[PDB]
């Protein structure tokens, strides 16, 4: 069957629909009306955009297809190198690193990040408590501050110390503008017309501030001895058991730089849209307010309770279906191969996969796919194979998936069990786009129910 393709612009094809300041959203838009397969054209790039559980469930097969660098995350990979994220599979370090660290990110291992995660939750917590009456909570603001400072602390025991600022640390000053540059490139025709030339250059500045803080970080480390409790020192000491080799001091440097990237707002996103549609669903808030109040029985949560906040993982699930915050990944056909019996694909031939679509697929989740309920996920086995992708697909799958989701399931319950939340202006979901989706403008105000820490 032909493949459906959108709107074209002459000899840009269809790139000038990626200029948007919302591309994830037009793309859905694109694949609502369109379905389950289109192809997307731009000057040297072909793609096709996969929105189906029938399609991705065949994407989603190693032997056939094989995870893709997306012209976003070659961007990215000027400063996250050969990390885990910016690798390809066949690459030497991406093995050697995933062999290394994929004990230090396993369930188990939560138990060992627990003690810094509640330090930045408590944190959390004390900052609302501290409120006056009249004040407001900004969300994705707060929410970034936690994330960021918790990948800090359990990562390489570094104190950004967010809640100490409102201007953001100079490392994430340049992250930040770094991400923005890279997603700001796709979309661009005439890369090296001179009025980009300013661009480029912040550019390399902020590359070399953030390979600055890094290198140090793990210089001081390796000339100081210190042991602690974190990924710094796991990378530092741990032998590949497959090469028997170590990672190298500019590879540890790539994988930090891909942890604090991650746990930026691809993090901070989950538990803002989560809070999100807490206070638009007040008979769910209810559910998981209870929920905390009887399990968290202590002033400091344990490992042990956070896993039994059953409830609050499934809103989380149910945000991360409505509202995925890494919402596309990428691939390539291995060899010549045939998509769902249609769609003949060539060696090379490139796929993307649209996951708040996947999400929507009313053939699995039925006709309410819009609505928020947590119940969808009371039963996980209940899910068809496939259908349920926020973070990624096989051995390229998010490392960071038990990280994220103790961090956001402890920081949640604990706010479910301090406050009363109030939807003051009754805020209209507006979502920015960066290389992550954000609820931009949220805001709360939070009642203490004065339970002590
Ligand atoms: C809800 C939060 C998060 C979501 C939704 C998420 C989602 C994803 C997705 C979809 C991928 C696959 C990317 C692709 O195929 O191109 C991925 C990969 C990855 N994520 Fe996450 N992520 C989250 C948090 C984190 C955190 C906190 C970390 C680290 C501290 C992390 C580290 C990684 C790494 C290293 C990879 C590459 C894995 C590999 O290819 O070996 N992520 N993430
Ligand atoms: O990067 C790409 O080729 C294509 C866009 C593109 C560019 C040029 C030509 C065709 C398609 N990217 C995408 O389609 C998607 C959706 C729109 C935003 C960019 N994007 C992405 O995947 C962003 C990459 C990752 C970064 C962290 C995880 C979540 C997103």
């Amino acid at each position: 069957k032909e493949m459906p393709q959108p709107k074209t612009f002459g000899e840009l094809k269809n790139l000038p629909l990626l200029n948007t300041d919302k591309p994830v959203q037009a793309l859905m838009k694109i694949a609502d009306e369109l379905g389950e397969i289109f192809k997307f054209e731009a000057p040297g790039r072909v793609t096709r955009y996969l929105s189906s559980q029938r399609l991705i469930k065949e994407a989603c097969d190693e032997s056939r297809f094989d995870k893709n660098l997306s012209q976003a995350l070659k961007f990215v990979r000027d400063f996250a190198g050969d990390g885990l994220f910016t690798s390809w599979t066949h690459e030497k370090n991406w093995k050697k690193a995933h062999n290394i660290l994929l004990p230090s990110f396993s369930q188990q291992a939560m138990k060992g990040y627990h003690a810094m995660m509640v330090d930045i939750a408590v944190q959390l917590v004390q900052k609302w408590e501290r409120l006056n009456a009249d004040e407001h909570i900004e969300v994705p603001e707060d929410m970034t501050r936690l994330t960021l400072d918790t990948i800090g602390l359990c990562g390489f025991n570094y104190r950004f110390n967010s809640f100490y600022r409102d201007q953001p640390h100079p490392f994430i000053t340049s992250m930040v503008r770094a991400l923005d540059e890279a997603m700001n490139k796709l979309q661009r025709a005439n890369p090296d017309d001179p009025a980009y030339d300013e661009n480029k250059r912040q550019f390399q500045e902020d590359i070399k501030v953030m390979n600055d803080l890094v290198d140090k970080i793990i210089a001081d480390r390796k000339a100081s001895g210190e042991q602690s409790d974190d990924l710094l020192t796991h990378m530092l000491n741990g032998k590949d058991p497959e090469t028997g080799e170590p990672l190298d001091d500019e590879n540890i440097r790539y994988q930090i730089i891909t942890f604090l990237i991650a746990g930026h707002e691809t993090t901070s996103g989950l538990l803002s849209f989560a809070l999100y549609f807490l206070v638009k669903n007040p008979h769910v808030l209810q559910k998981a307010a209870e929920e905390a109040a009887r399990v968290l029985v202590d002033p400091v949560p344990s490992y042990k309770q956070v896993k039994q906040l059953k409830y609050v993982g499934m809103v989380l699930n149910e945000a991360l279906r409505l509202w995925p915050t890494a919402p596309a990944f990428s691939l390539y056909a291995k060899e010549d191969t045939v998509l769902g019996g249609e769609y003949p694909l060539e060696k090379g031939d490139e796929l993307m996969v649209l996951i708040p679509q996947l999400h929507r697929d009313k053939t699995i989740w039925g006709d309410d796919v819009e609505e928020f309920r947590p119940e969808r996920f009371e039963n996980p086995s209940a899910i068809p194979q496939h259908a349920f992708k926020p973070f990624g697909n096989g051995q390229r799958a998010c490392i960071g998936q038990q990280f994220a989701l103790h961090e956001a399931t402890l920081v949640l319950g604990m706010m479910l069990k301090h406050f009363d939340f109030e939807d003051h202006t009754n805020y209209e979901l507006d979502i920015k786009e960066t290389l992550t989706l954000k609820p931009e403008g949220f805001v709360v105000k939070a009642k203490s129910k004065k339970i002590p820490l």
